[PDB]
């Protein structure tokens, strides 16, 4: 599934699966 995550300055989306 897709969730949003931030790299303590940056913010991106994480969609799991392959």
């Amino acid at each position: 599934q897709c969730r949003r995550l931030c790299y303590k300055q940056r913010c991106v989306t994480y969609c799991r699966g392959r």
